[PDB]
């Protein structure tokens, strides 16, 4: 009887829904928070069966979607939403959708819960390289994907049961330097590592709740697309070719991961990056005049 | 039908027997490799019922030990076998106990096994620290303790099913320096760190097997009472103090990691130090100031 | 015959000092960028002979200040100064102290430079621990510590000849936990490290520039004292105590090395953390009861 | 008046001689100890004038070279030599040339010294990978390479001033995997760099010397040629091609580090591994996507 709010699912192509899929296999309960901008298509198209494919499992397997809510990582109380966005015409009529509000939101209906999953990164300048970034940009890299974790924890661990547990998904090239990750995002990740340890200090001490990252390996996602065959089938293509696990990376592998680190199994890790990914970090050169 | 040997147990109290018990709870088959020396005192107690309590998984079901062999990490081959322990006391009244022999034995008798468990260290002279450590004493150390995961790899391999995986445990003082930890240990900790990601690297890419190790914090097992109030019950009083997580870690703590790593549920992370260690690995200072 | 560009010294008691001082010794001309805030005060100080005492070098060792200018490193143009900011008492009548400012100063007055330091950070919310950070606040925290430096590279970089190299200070806390290093600026000595590398890239290929950075130990500094016998005696006397190096940690310790990575001498040294700590990083416990 | 003895050199196209001849810019007396099977072969070259064009510092100054002797890594002191090596031709011939015979004689001569260079590695089966990496093989690799540091550091430190300081030279095959760089080289610089943080707090706490590594990118040695168009053609190649440094790698380069970290300009860096690399430790993929 375990709940879990996956924050950041869009379509089926996602972390997200890696995880929320692997999430059901163990019967747990998913609760989706989802951005505004894409709120309203994501429902349609459930509602259209679109996702129904992409809810089986196995064996009689479907999903359990709890409820499916609003949310934005950006304001962390109402009194944050700006007029414009008050007014936008995707955020128009949407209430309780700050990182406060779907947090009572969810007491309300469902009581406390015991798994936290941030699987969401937003940066605008992305596509600018880090040294021709601008300020407003890249602060908004990190408010938006490092910052966004440390304010659902605040809000969050007071509907979380002791022994909760929390993930993110990182990349690595806030460890080593992969170009063309740029607008902030390589120091948002850099960030969100560091925040992932002191993070399980202070929640570990006083809650007895877990935090830990995913470095996840590459994924073909609406937003790796997004940013420019591009820089993620290169990074695939790479990755199939180079890693000591040559198998195709899928999200439910994240996602069997995800939820081991979330369910007590793993009781004993709190702080950590676990990378994900077909263990390519381990590499250091190409192997191709020694594959001969 | 999935087969586990465990290299490296002389007791209930160790980490060993901690992943041996939460491996029964997955109905994990698990063959114990013992150190020849102690070999027959854990078969007695084992036959007087000393472990009956030990081995309850829970309500109506028991651990399934499929076969308890002498190994020893120190020899690969037959030819390996020196006159002194040939004639040796407790090594005479035994055979093929060796690294290629008990692989050998194994599968001559069940088959092909999937899980691999290297969970052993020596250190002649522990008690020493690394300057005054000698030469023969360091290499016996990295011999026992390091290598003996190389050759278990590569005699075990053939032996074993693609998609298999193996584990190692290891220690922090290989990354940071622990005072007291001498002899060779943290050298031997730090290559078996590094051999990880290699054989990572060539299981990985040529046979589909996966390997990492746990890099767990302190248990205290008839090992690390042998180091010597004892540098583990210092390490015990410290880890719960000041380590993120209050808890008192246990054996168990290791086994579900351990478990969870030589599953399918983690068929994408290979060449990793995985610590599960209450998070202790991740404080810089004591925070008796912050504590205020 | 080089010129360096300091960011950040208001006293002589910080680590700004500290380098400027070894710089001098290699006969390195030196310019103090300085925050308004300070700027006067400074001056007046330096007018009055305040500094002259530490000013000294050893046998007729003066120090050779260039130009001391006002800077500050939130506003990468003039077009960013807010009015209120524009207005204020301590900035009111200063000109040319944005980044973009300065570089041509500098540039106008001198030419072409070749060693750029970047020793300062703020934090609005430090002494809240991060979990009670504001976004405003951590954002704040990451602008002024970490992006100052990606910005103060982009437009310093054309009054910098190839060959140029390029520091900054940053804490152990990125990488493990203190408690009480808080409201961001664990994050942004991350996020620093990692634009570090980052940085290195793009400069190193483009430019032929190395930037560095130094993970320095506790100083006694303006600074670090204001953070709330305060947290940085007891760093001081836990590192007096605990490092490897059992020596005082002096400014000039950090500006020797700080030198020497600006100098060619360390030619082959890019986006590296150096720690110049006595050593305390890569200690893991405290050596209570293995001292006896 | 400083002496440096450095350990392991057998031509002027190694790191060693990089080392000595930056050294000798600061008028450091230089000892060299070279392998006894290459002792004589050395020995007649230098007096055959094969390193007068090596031995230029600058206009007017060449290389002062104290003395050269016959040291071998293999064996800590007298009673370690065997009967097959007392036997063999090349080593018959020569004497004290064990690691406590060297430092006896140093000493007996010329004093206490004050730097000491660990400069040389030997695996006997490098060319195998380290799962078909041998016992005898893989711990020859540990103690020719690994235990000879701590050996030397234990047998030199009597003989040598407090405030004195140590370099050991490693590589990045111990962090991450590099094929081809074989039969124990990578555990073994994986436990070099390890025990450069062990000695660094034992050396540091009783006798206040300080210990580092500097991990070197690639260099054309003889060492690295007999690895084999050779994995060091190809390290060269790439580094060359992809590190954030264009420049070309030269051995000096290591050696203005080593200088460095040598002097007291840098007493308070102990136990680190320093990356001479041309930064390209930092990198995670080739950039082929990102110049375009
Ligand atoms: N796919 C990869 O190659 C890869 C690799 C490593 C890490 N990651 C990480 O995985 C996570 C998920 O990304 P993904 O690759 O699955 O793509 P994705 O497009 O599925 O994930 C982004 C999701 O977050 C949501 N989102 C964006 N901005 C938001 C905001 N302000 N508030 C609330 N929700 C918001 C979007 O609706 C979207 O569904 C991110 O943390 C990303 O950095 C992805
Ligand atoms: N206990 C801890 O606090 C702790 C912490 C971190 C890591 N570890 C690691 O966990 C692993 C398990 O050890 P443990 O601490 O549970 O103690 P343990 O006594 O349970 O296991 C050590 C075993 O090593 C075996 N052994 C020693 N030399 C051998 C040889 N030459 N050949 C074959 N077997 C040999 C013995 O069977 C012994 O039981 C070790 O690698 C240890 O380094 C332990
Ligand atoms: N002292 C320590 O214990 C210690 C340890 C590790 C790292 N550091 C780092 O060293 C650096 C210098 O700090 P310090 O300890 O020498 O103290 P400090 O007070 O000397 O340094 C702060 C300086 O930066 C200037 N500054 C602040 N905000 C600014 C802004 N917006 N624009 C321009 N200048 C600004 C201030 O005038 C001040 O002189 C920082 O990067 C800090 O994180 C200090
Ligand atoms: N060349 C590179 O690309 C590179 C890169 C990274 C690290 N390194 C390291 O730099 C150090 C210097 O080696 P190099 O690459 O300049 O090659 P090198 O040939 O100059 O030095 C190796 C030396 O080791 C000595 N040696 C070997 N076995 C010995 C023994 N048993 N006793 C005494 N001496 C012995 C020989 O004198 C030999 O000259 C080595 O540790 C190497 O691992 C080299
Ligand atoms: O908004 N962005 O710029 C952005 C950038 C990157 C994002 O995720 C990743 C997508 C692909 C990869 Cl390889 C790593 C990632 O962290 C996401 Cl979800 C969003
Ligand atoms: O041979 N030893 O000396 C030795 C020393 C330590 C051993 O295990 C540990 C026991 C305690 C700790 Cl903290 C770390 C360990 O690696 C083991 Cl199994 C064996
Ligand atoms: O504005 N702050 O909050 C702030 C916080 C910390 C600062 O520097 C440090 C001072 C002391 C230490 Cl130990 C580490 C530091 O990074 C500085 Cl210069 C400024
Ligand atoms: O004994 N070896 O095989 C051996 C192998 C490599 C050696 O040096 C290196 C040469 C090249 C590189 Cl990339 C790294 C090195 O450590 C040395 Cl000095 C000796």
């Amino acid at each position: 009887e375990d709940i879990c709010f996956i924050a950041g699912i869009g379509d089926t192509n996602g972390y997200g829904w890696g995880i929320a899929k692997e999430l059901s296999k163990r019967n747990v309960k998913i609760i989706f928070g989802i951005w505004p901008p894409v709120y309203n298509i994501f429902m349609k198209n459930y509602k259209n069966g679109k996702f129904d494919n992409d809810m089986i499992i196995d064996k009689d397997k479907k999903m359990n979607i709890l409820d499916m809510l609003p949310f934005d990582a950006s304001f962390d109380t109402a009194n944050d939403i700006d007029e414009e966005t008050k007014n936008n015409k995707r955020y128009n009529m949407l209430q309780n959708y700050t990182i406060e509000d779907v947090a009572n939101l969810i007491h309300q209906k469902y009581g406390k819960i015991n798994m936290l999953v941030h699987s969401l990164a937003n940066a605008k300048e992305v596509q600018k390289d880090l040294l021709n970034t601008s300020r407003k940009g890249y602060l908004d890299a990190l408010s938006k994907s490092s910052y966004s974790l440390i304010s659902l924890c605040k809000y969050f661990v007071n509907i979380m049961k002791p022994q909760s547990s929390i993930i993110s998904l990182t990349y690595h090239a806030s460890q080593k330097v992969v170009p063309g990750y740029g607008g902030g995002m390589s120091s948002a990740k850099a960030a969100l590592e560091s925040d992932t340890r002191v993070l399980a200090y202070h929640l570990g001490r006083n809650y007895n709740i877990r935090i830990n990252t995913i470095s996840a390996g590459p994924l073909k996602s609406r937003a790796a697309t997004a940013i420019n065959y591009t820089f993620i089938d290169y990074a695939i293509e790479y990755s199939e070719k180079y890693a000591p696990l040559r198998q195709k990376l899928l999200s439910t592998d994240i996602g069997s991961v995800a939820s081991f680190l979330l369910s007590r199994e793993s009781r004993a890790i709190t702080g950590q990056t676990i990378y994900v990914d077909n263990g390519l970090n381990i590499m250091f050169l190409p192997d191709d005049i020694y594959r001969n």
